[PDB]
C-alpha cells in the first residue's frame, strides 16, 4: 500500500510486515522518517532539532539555527545542501558548479511496478505492486529528480530508482548518482559485505560500523568478483534467526559504490548506487538519465528471513526465464574436461558417455571458433572451426542429438584478441585511449559495446552460429575487467550496450537457457539474473571452497541461480582431493551438472553419477523452489550445513559437509530450521520419526566420520 | 504435566512452553535427555555411544566400552560411577569410602507441589502443580536418594530438590550435595553470574564458557553479597529478547556452590546446590537429609522472558506475605537519618515530619536496645533503652500512632557482642572453636543458631519487645559472615535454626511486614523471600550505583522485593550528589521509602516528597505487579532504563536515568518493550499518542538534558 497524508506531507509505504515513511518538510526537503516493523503511526515525532555547531542552515530556515541538512535524515541527500556526510547526488551544472539542492515539486501513486529504460528491474503486476514517483527539483542547477519507489507487499520488498532530467539549456554532468539512501537517527550496526577474488568470491565479512565510513565498490566495468553490489546493515546482535536487519541489492552488472557511515551525532547513513569514479555522465538539455534499481528489504526476525525475501523476489520478480518453473537439463561441460584440447569426435564421445549416465545435455565450452586452440587468439572471430570440429556445427549438433542429448555452447561476445581477423580489420573497435598502449588481461581487450556498429557486427555473427541447429543453452562469458576508460559516459553506456545485446538475444531465442558467466561469478548480480536464470557461481569447483562461496552467495541470491558442477580431483584450482559423494552433495546446492570426462572414472564413480542424477531430479523442485536455510557458518563451524523446505513445510532436504577432523571425535548435531514444531517428520533412509520442535532444538546427531570431508543428505517428510 | 513411558523408561515433564525429559537406561542409570522447547518426541535418540579413551565402563556394561558415565548426560551424577566431571553427590560411607553409584528403584507422580522439611520452597496447589519423586539407591554405600521434581505448568518452572537417606547401620556423611544438574550434550554457552561486595551487590558478569569450569559460591554461612546463588546459562548469541537460556535459582540463604563446565567432548554440565566446603553432614542409620530447592526455568525468547518467569514464580509461589497483593506503607527509616544519635523525641519528630509529607510509617532502626550507642556493644541485649527513648517502647509507639503513623523496628537476633550482658552470662553461645580466639567482624560474633536453647532465649526477648505495642514492620538484619566453624554440620544446621526462628516469628505475628536485611543485600535470596516480601537491596543508596544493583537484582528477583529508599546527598557511601528527582525515580523501582531527616530539606524538596509519594501510590500496583523489562544495560549504555507493563498491556510506566554527559549531545531514544504492536498508547504528560510498534522499534526521544544524571518517567495508557 502507498498512502499520502497531504496535511502532514507524509508518504507511507506498507508491505505485508514492514513500513517505510518519508515527509516533505516546510522548506520542501524530503526527509526520511522510518523503515522497520509495520506501523500506522506518523513517525515524524522521531525528528529532533538542536543548534549543532558547524551544522549550518538553508537560507530559507532564516534565523533558525536548529534546522540543518547536515543533521536531518533524508531520502536522497545531495552535494549542495550544507550536508557534509556522504551524499547520493552530485550534479555539475552548465556553468561548472557542483551543486544540487532538491525541493519537492509533485508526486504520483500508480498501480503496478515501474520499468526502467534500457535496464533490468523488478517487475510485477498492478495487483501485486504499486509505484510512488516523487519529483524534486533545483532551479539553479536546473535539474529535476524523479525518485521511484516500488512496493511489493507480499514480498516485503521496496525498490528504489531515480531519473534525472536536465531542465536547462546547457549540458550538465552527473558526477554521482546513488539509487537508495537509508538514514537512521539511532542504532548500532554491523555491515555485512561479500568480498573475494577470482575463484573465491563472496566471502562474508561482518564488522561493526565504527565512526567513519565502511565503503566498497567496483570500477572494473562489472559488478565484480571483488565486492558484490549488496550490503546488509544488521543491528548489533542480529543473528540468522532474530533481530533487525536491512538489505540493499543493486540490480546492475556494472560499476557501483556502497557507503555506510556512522556520523558525529551517532547517526547512520547507508548508500548504494553507481560509482562516482569514472562517471561524469553528460546530459543535454531536456534529456533524462536513469539510475539502476536497488531492492531494499527489512527483517525483524534475522538474516535468514531477509535472504528468503530476496530469493523470492529474484525468482518471481526478476528472473524472466521459463526455467524458473521448469526442470533444467542436467549438463556436462567440456571446459575442465578438455580445455582447448578437443575435436568434434571428443564432444560426441562426451555426449555418449554422458547419455549412458543419465546426463541430459553437453555444453561445448571455449575453443570451438576461429583458431581458438588456446586463450591467445580469436575472440571476435565467431566462425566455427570446422577443421577442429571435423565438420560443420550443424552436423555436430545432429550427432549429439542422435545420442539423445541436448546441446549448449559458450560465447564471449564483448571481447577481442589482437590476434583475430576482427582486430586486424577494426582495431579501433577495442576500448582504448588514443596514443596509449592498452592494458591486456588474459591477452584480450574489451570491445566498445557502447557503439551500435560494434555490437551489431558481433550480434550478427552469434546469430549465424545459433541458427545452425537446435541449441538449447548458451553460456555467455566475459573474462576481464574494463581499463583504458576514455570518457565519463563509457562505463554506463557500455553496460547499456551489453543489456541491449542480451535483450535482443533473449527475444530472438526465447527458449534458450542462458547461463551468465564472468570468469565464474564476476557478474553475479540481479541485473544479469533478469536475463539468465543461473550464473556460473565460481571457477573454483573445489567442494570445500564451494561451501563458502555458495554460503556467501545465498545471503541475497537463490540456490536456483548458482551454477555448480561436479568436477574431477585432484581439483584443478586447489589441488585438493574430495570424495565423489561430497562433490555431489555440494554441487546439488545449485544447478547441478558435471564438468569432467566420465571415461576416466571408475565404474563405481559412474554409478554414483547415475544415482546423483536420480537424487537431484527427485529433489530438484524442493531445492529450487523451497525455502532456504543456512544451518551453520563454514568460516567458524565444524560443518557446512544447509536445508531446503517446501512451502507447506511438509518436505525438507538437509545437506551437511564436514570441514574439520580430529581423533576421538565429539558428536556433532545439525539443528534444523523452518519446520512446523508440532508436526511429525519421517527421515527417509533411516525410517525414524521426529517432531519439528525436536529437530529444531536438539537437531540430529551426524553419523561418525571415518574419512575427511564427508558429506550427508537427510530427507524429511511430514507424517 | 508429568508422564511415564514404562517401555522406554522415559519421564517427561511438560510446562506450558517447555519440556524436560529423562530416561532410566538398561543398567539403571537416570540419564538426562532434553530440556528446552515443548515436544512430544522421545528424545532418547540424542544419546550417542563411542569407545572414548579413558572414559571407562560400569562393571555391568560387560565388554561394551562405548558405555561410560564419564560421557553420558545424567540427572544426578555422583562420585563413584567412573564419571570424572564435576559431580552432584559425594557420600562417605560407614567404612570411610567416598562412593555413590545410584541406580533406579521406583517413582511416584503426585498432584501438587512437595514441601521441604524445615526449609522454604516453592508452593502451589494440586491443580497448578505436579510432583515426580524418583528413588535411586546404592546398596554398597547404603544410601537411598529421592529426587524431587516440581512442575508448575503456567509458570514454565521446574523445581528440583533431593532427600538422602542412610539405609545402613553405621553413620555416613554427606560430603557434597547439589540440588540440580543440567547436562547438555551440545551447545556453546555463556555463564551469567551476579557478583559484588558489601554496598555494591549483584553486578552482572557474562563470559563465554571456555573449557574447564566457571565456579562461584559462598562459605560465609550466608548466600552472600559476593556471589548470588543464581546462574543463567545462555546459548551464545542470546539477548534480552531472543535465544535460548536456562536459569537455576537456589531457594536458600546459606552456603552454596555453582559449577559450569565445558568438557573434553564439548559437553556442558551445570550444577547448583550446597557448598562442598565446610559440609560433612552426619546422617545416622535411617535418617534423611534434605537438600534445599533449585528453581529451573527455560526461555526460547531471551533473558527478559526468563526473568519474568522467575518474577511470577517468586511473587505467586514463594512469597507468602499478604503484602504481595496489598499496598505497602511508605516508610521513613532512621538509620541514615540519625545513625545511633537519636532519642524518643527524635523519633517522634521524624514521625511528625514524615506525616506532613504523606509518609505512612517510621522505622526505628539500630540503636534502641541495651546501651547501643554505637556498633560495639549490646547485640543479644534486646531490652529497650528507656533512658535513650525517654520512656517505654509502648509509650513511643503510641506517640508515633498519635501522629497518624505506623511503627517499625530493627532487630539482629543472630548476633552477639562481647560487650553485652548476654555474652557475660553465656560466652559459649557464640560460634567459636574451643581454645581459639575468634574472628570478629563489626566487632561482633555469631550466636550458635544451631542450638535451640540459644534461639529460644533470643526469641523470647524479641517477643517481649514486639508485644509492647502495634508494630507494623520488622527489619531483620544480620551484619557479618560466619567464621570459626567448629563442625561439618554447623553451616547447614545454623540455617535450619534461622528458618525455624523466622517461621515461628511469622506465625506468631502474621500481620507483620518483615523486611530481610544483611548489611543490605547479603542474603538477597528466594529462601528469605519465602518469609519477607522485601529485602533491603543494598546499603548503597546512591541513585547511580543503585541503577546497576537494581538491574542485576532484576535478572531473578521481582521489583517488589527490592528495598529502595530516597536518601540524602552528598551520598553517605560514595560522596556523589544527585538530584532529588533522580533519587525518587530510582527508588520507585522497588519498595520506595525515605531514609533521611526531612527537617534538613528545602521546602521545594519537601514538596517533591509529597509529589513522589502521590506518584508511587498511583503506580504502585503497576510497578509491583506489572511485567518488568530492562530497556538498557547500565554497564555499557548512555542510560539506565526500565519499564513495567500491566498484564493486559494497557498501561506502562517507563523510567530512565541518564548516566553519561557530553556537550552538543546526541539525541538518545528509549525503545520500549512488551506492548501490543497495533494498540495506540497515550503518553500522559505530553498528551501525544503512538502505536506499540512505533514505541518498540523507534522508541521515544528523551528531552535534552541540562544537568548531570537527569531522570524521567513516562506513563502510557492504551486508547
Ligand atoms: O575460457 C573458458 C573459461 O572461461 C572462464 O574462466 C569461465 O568461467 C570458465 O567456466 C570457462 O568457460
Ligand atoms: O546497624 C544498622 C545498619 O545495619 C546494616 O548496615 C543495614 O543494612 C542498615 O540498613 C542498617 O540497618
Ligand atoms: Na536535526
Ligand atoms: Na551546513
Ligand atoms: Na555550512
Ligand atoms: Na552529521
Ligand atoms: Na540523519
Ligand atoms: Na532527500
Ligand atoms: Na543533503
Ligand atoms: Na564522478
Ligand atoms: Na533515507
Ligand atoms: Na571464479
Ligand atoms: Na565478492
Ligand atoms: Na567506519
Ligand atoms: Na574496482
Ligand atoms: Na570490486
Ligand atoms: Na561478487
Ligand atoms: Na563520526
Ligand atoms: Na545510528
Ligand atoms: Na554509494
Ligand atoms: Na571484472
Ligand atoms: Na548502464
Ligand atoms: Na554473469
Ligand atoms: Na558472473
Ligand atoms: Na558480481
Ligand atoms: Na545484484
Ligand atoms: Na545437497
Ligand atoms: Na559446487
Ligand atoms: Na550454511
Ligand atoms: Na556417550
Ligand atoms: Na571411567
Ligand atoms: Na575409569
Ligand atoms: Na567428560
Ligand atoms: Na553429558
Ligand atoms: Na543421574
Ligand atoms: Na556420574
Ligand atoms: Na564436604
Ligand atoms: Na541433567
Ligand atoms: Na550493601
Ligand atoms: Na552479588
Ligand atoms: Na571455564
Ligand atoms: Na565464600
Ligand atoms: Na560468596
Ligand atoms: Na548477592
Ligand atoms: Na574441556
Ligand atoms: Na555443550
Ligand atoms: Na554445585
Ligand atoms: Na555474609
Ligand atoms: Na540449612
Ligand atoms: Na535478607
Ligand atoms: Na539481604
Ligand atoms: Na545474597
Ligand atoms: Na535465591
Ligand atoms: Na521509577
Ligand atoms: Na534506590
Ligand atoms: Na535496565
Amino acid at each position: 500500500a502507498i498512502i499520502y497524508n497531504p496535511n502532514k506531507k507524509i508518504f507511507t509505504l506498507h508491505t505485508a510486515h514492514t513500513t517505510y515513511q518519508m515527509q516533505v518538510d516546510p522548506l520542501g526537503y524530503l526527509l526520511h522518517l522510518y523503515y522497520g516493523e509495520k506501523t500506522n503511526s506518523s513517525m515524524d515525532y522521531v525528528l529532533t532539532y538542536a543548534d549543532r555547531g558547524f551544522s549550518g542552515n538553508p537560507y530559507a530556515a532564516g534565523m533558525d539555527r536548529t534546522y540543518s541538512l547536515d543533521a536531518l535524515p533524508q531520502e536522497y541527500p545531495s552535494l549542495g545542501t550544507g550536508d557534509y556526510r556522504n551524499i547520493a547526488l552530485n550534479i555539475k551544472n552548465e556553468k561548472g558548479v557542483e551543486s544540487a539542492d532538491l525541493l519537492f515539486k509533485s508526486y504520483e501513486i500508480r498501480n503496478g511496478k515501474y520499468r526502467l529504460q534500457g535496464l533490468p528491474a523488478v517487475w510485477a503486476d498492478e495487483k501485486e505492486a504499486q509505484t510512488l514517483e516523487i519529483v524534486l527539483a533545483d532551479e539553479n542547477a536546473q535539474v529535476e529528480v524523479h525518485l521511484l519507489y516500488g512496493v511489493l507487499e507480499e514480498n516485503d520488498v521496496i525498490t528504489r530508482s531515480v531519473r534525472i532530467k536536465n531542465t536547462g539549456t546547457g549540458q550538465i554532468t552527473i558526477e554521482k548518482a546513488a539509487a537508495a539512501c537509508l538514514d537512521f537517527v539511532q542504532g548500532e550496526f554491523d555491515v555485512l559485505r561479500f568480498y573475494g577474488k577470482h575463484a573465491m568470491e563472496r566471502n562474508l565479512e561482518r564488522t561493526p560500523l565504527g565512526h567513519g565510513t565502511i565503503a566498497f565498490g567496483s570500477r572494473r566495468g562489472t559488478s565484480s568478483h571483488q565486492y558484490n553490489p549488496a550490503v546488509i546493515l544488521a543491528e548489533k546482535g542480529t543473528t540468522e534467526t532474530a533481530g533487525s536487519c536491512y538489505g540493499m541489492l543493486f540490480v546492475y552488472s556494472g560499476n557501483f559504490s556502497c557507503e555506510a557511515e556512522k556520523d558525529q551525532f551517532n547517526q547512520t547513513r547507508l548508500l548504494l548506487g553507481l560509482n562516482e569514479e569514472l562517471f561524469s555522465y553528460p546530459l543535454a538539455s531536456g534529456e533524462t538519465f536513469t539510475v539502476p534499481e536497488v531492492i531494499l528489504s527489512y527483517s525483524a526476525e534475522g538474516l535468514s528471513a531477509l535472504s528468503q525475501q530476496y530469493h523470492n523476489c529474484i525468482r518471481n520478480h526478476v528472473c524472466r526465464s521459463k526455467y524458473v518453473h521448469m526442470q533444467r537439463p542436467v549438463l556436462i561441460n567440456s571446459w575442465e574436461a578438455a580445455y582447448f584440447d578437443f575435436t568434434g569426435d571428443t564432444i560426441v564421445d562426451l555426449a555418449k558417455e554422458a547419455a549412458s549416465l543419465g546426463i541430459d545435455m553437453v555444453v561445448m565450452d571455449d575453443g570451438w571458433f576461429g583458431k581458438r586452440n588456446d586463450d591467445n587468439s580469436s575472440l571476435g572471430d565467431w566462425q566455427v572451426n570446422e577443421t577442429k570440429l571435423g565438420g560443420s556445427l550443424a552436423e555436430l549438433i545432429t550427432r549429439v542429438h542422435e545420442q539423445g542429448m541436448k546441446f549448449g555452447i559458450w560465447i564471449e561476445p564483448e571481447m577481442i584478441n589482437e590476434d583475430s581477423d576482427l582486430y586486424r580489420a577494426h582495431p579501433d573497435w577495442a576500448i582504448r585511449i588514443q596514443g596509449k598502449k592498452p592494458v591486456r588481461s588474459r591477452n584480450q581487450l574489451l570491445l566498445d559495446f557502447s557503439r551500435k556498429e560494434v555490437r551489431d557486427c558481433v550480434f550478427d555473427q552469434i546469430c549465424v552460429v545459433l541458427d545452425q541447429g537446435k541449441i538449447d543453452y548458451v553460456k555467455w562469458d566475459m573474462n576481464r575487467s574494463m581499463a583504458d576508460v576514455y570518457a565519463g559516459n563509457l562505463s554506463y553506456d557500455y553496460v547499456l550496450g551489453v543489456y541491449d545485446f542480451m535483450e535482443r538475444l533473449c527475444s530472438r531465442y526465447p527458449d534458450l537457457l542462458l547461463e551468465g558467466c564472468s570468469g565464474g561469478g564476476g557478474r553475479f548480480d540481479a541485473g544479469m539474473l533478469y536475463y539468465s536464470p543461473q550464473i556460473w557461481c565460481s571457477d573454483n569447483t573445489d567442494a570445500i571452497n564451494r561451501t563458502r562461496i555458495q554460503y556467501g552467495t545465498s545471503f541475497f541470491y537463490p540456490v536456483s541461480a548458482m551454477g555448480a558442477h561436479v568436477s574431477a580431483v585432484p581439483n584443478h584450482q586447489t589441488g585438493r582431493v574430495t570424495s565423489f559423494h561430497t562433490r555431489g552433495v555440494t554441487a546439488m546446492a545449485g544447478t547441478f551438472g558435471y564438468e569432467l570426462n566420465p571415461a576416466l572414472l571408475s565404474d563405481e564413480e559412474k554409478q554414483q553419477i547415475r544415482e546423483q542424477i536420480k537424487t537431484y531430479k527427485k529433489y530438484e523442485t524442493l531445492i529450487n523452489e523451497g525455502t532456504y536455510w543456512r544451518l551453520s557458518d563454514p568460516f567458524t563451524d565444524e560443518i557446512a550445513a544447509w536445508m531446503s523446505v517446501s512451502e507447506e513445510q511438509d518436505h525438507a532436504l538437509v545437506s551437511v559437509v564436514r570441514l574439520m577432523a580430529e581423533a576421538n571425535q565429539a558428536t556433532v548435531y545439525v539443528r534444523l530450521r523452518g519446520l512446523k514444531p508440532d508436526a511429525v517428520y519421517l527421515e527417509e533412509q533411516s525410517g525414524r520419526q521426529y517432531s519439528g520442535a525436536a529437530l529444531m532444538h536438539a537437531g540430529i546427531p551426524l553419523p561418525p566420520f571415518t574419512e575427511e570431508y564427508e558429506a550427508y543428505q537427510f530427507a524429511f517428510t511430514e507424517l
